[PDB]
């Protein structure tokens, strides 16, 4: 049950003025595409706080990638769901290498030890995410991200929805035939040249716990099939995520504001904010 | 559980071209505003058929308004949720005056006899809608409309969502201070001049059965309070609907395509289609 919003004073939305005219702000299946200027964060904050929403954030830091956790977590503290309940889940082969990061109130961190693999590290995240009962008991939404990243600006409840993917920053202006989907029919991830909505980035997806369990289960089952058949998708888990989201349309799509690489792509005018960005690495 | 969509061939959405640049297509709380050009109905049809969705449509035809049912129902047959399961619920004081209208397969009609009131006819719909157990057993969504209307074009599953309202065709270009909300603080429907997103039309709202029961319960309770206090809102149930939807934001908003009056307002260029329209009356 959702109680009433309180009185709020904010600018009237005007139907005969769009804020954003430069970009597509809704998918053809009526999912919002989240850009700056499309949301009033005060209204969304009220809505989600009235539900006491808890957001879980998963991150893998295996082998040398433990080095990325300090900046990841410190900047998450500045920018990620501030004001909301947050539970970080750090999956690592080196529990003792997890930095001691000071958290704001209502935020917690759990360290989950996993085995290190010798592509497989990236690909095994789906299996490892699909800690199932734990998440259902502890959080409302799961957000699943790469560790070699930093938050530079607001990443908040505007992302939350049953199922979301993020537009890959190298492909948002590309035609579908250019997308690097898996193109071999022998793979479970196969997508023909005349199919596809978007090319989603494997490093930032999420949703409700139920929908995230569904996705990671389906992608892990599809990768197992490929394994059995002696085929490895061109972009590993990302290929499978793309096949899933083609057949199960996300209920929001995040703009490239939410997964950017300023060294490789600069700062185009279409991006008002650079919210979550790649950290330079070998 | 939602099974996979089948392969489909359709135009790629392009992120750096919006279809609609002339109008706001998403609210500041990230609800789509449904205009022609914003949706691919093939994708939406697939999604909703995979769920075997059943849509209930409520209409009141009391006293002389029974005359409007033939055209209402015949045009609903041509345009309303065609291909989906539909259950019409016709609330009337004259069961024998309900015309015999031939229905397509998978569609049914029930006649529910009510008492006629001597404003009260309009206002009592909320109470009468909130047949509660019946709807929960028989339909997935409820759509609640005025009878003095005709379908002229497609009205389909693009509307379905947990909770929707429709932009009133006289006010979609107006500033909020011009909206005819109830302005007396003594009414439960009161909305101050600096509040309000939109002015929703009382003649077309809906949602999931749960959310529609919530709305009609809340509006009926608020009208009872007003009654007890000797105040009748300026626009009756519509005033209360507007207060509800201010405090409980709809998950889609329908454009004025979905409730138009061509005699009073013509056919502006911003309306690509006129889908559900007023029938001329005294
Ligand atoms: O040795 C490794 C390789 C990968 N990863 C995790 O897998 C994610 C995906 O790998 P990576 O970021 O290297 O892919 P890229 O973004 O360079 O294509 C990383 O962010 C880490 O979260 C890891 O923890 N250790
Ligand atoms: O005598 C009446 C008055 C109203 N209504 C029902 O209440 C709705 C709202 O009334 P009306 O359409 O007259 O409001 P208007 O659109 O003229 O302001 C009507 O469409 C009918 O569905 C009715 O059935 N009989
Ligand atoms: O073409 C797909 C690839 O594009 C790269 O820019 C990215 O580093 C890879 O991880 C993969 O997403
Ligand atoms: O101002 C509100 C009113 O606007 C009229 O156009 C309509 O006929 C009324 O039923 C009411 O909605
Ligand atoms: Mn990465
Ligand atoms: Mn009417």
């Amino acid at each position: 049950f959702m109680v009433s919003l309180p009185r709020m004073v904010y600018p009237q939305p005007k139907v005969l003025t769009p804020c954003r005219k430069d970009v597509l702000v809704v998918t053809p299946w009526l999912a919002p595409i989240v850009w700056e200027g499309t949301f009033n964060i005060d209204i969304l904050n009220e809505q989600f706080r009235l539900q006491n929403t808890t957001i879980g954030l998963t991150v893998f830091a295996i082998k040398k990638y433990v080095a990325f956790l300090k900046l990841f977590l410190e900047t998450a503290e500045k920018h990620f769901m501030v004001g909301h309940r947050v539970h970080y889940y750090v999956f690592t082969d080196q529990p003792a290498a997890v930095p001691r990061v000071t958290l704001g109130t209502g935020r917690q961190l759990s360290v989950l030890e996993v085995r290190a693999y010798k592509q497989d590290v990236s690909m095994r995240r789906m299996e490892m995410i699909s800690c199932e009962r734990r998440f259902l008991s502890e959080v409302d939404y799961l957000v699943c991200v790469d560790v070699d990243m930093e938050f530079r600006d607001h990443v908040g409840v505007e992302i939350l929805t049953p199922l979301f993917g993020t537009l890959h920053p190298s492909f948002y202006g590309s035609s579908r035939e250019a997308f690097t989907y898996e193109r071999r029919p022998q793979s479970q991830a196969y997508i023909p040249k005349d199919e596809g909505d978007f090319y989603y980035m494997g490093g930032f997806f999420g949703g409700s716990v139920q929908e995230v369990q569904r996705l990671t289960r389906a992608c892990h089952q599809a990768m197992m099939v490929d394994q059995a058949n002696g085929i490895e998708a061109v972009w590993h888990d990302e290929s499978h995520l793309n096949k899933y989201l083609l057949r199960h349309k996300p209920t929001k799509v995040l703009s490239p504001e939410y997964l950017w690489d300023q060294q490789l792509l600069g700062w185009p005018a279409v991006l008002r904010k650079l919210r979550f960005t790649a950290v330079p690495k070998n």
